[PDB]
């Protein structure tokens, strides 16, 4: 379960990061 | 803490594939 | 690994609702 996690987790943080700069285009710089 | 970890990250991958489509309808496609 | 996973999904879990927040201000709301 744990390394089923880690590979959820660092996915996540992936899509995340894209998520962040999409938006950051759209508003706030 | 494993199954509380897990709860929360089921919770996140929802959440993010919400905003994912969320975002596309704003911008690229 | 476990308290390393546990602060990647603190950080997630406060990033995702910054970013929902936010994406909130510019469609449905």
């Amino acid at each position: 379960e744990v390394e089923a996690l880690e590979k959820k987790v660092a996915a996540l943080e992936s899509k995340v990061q894209a998520l962040e700069k999409k938006v950051e285009a759209l508003e706030h710089g």
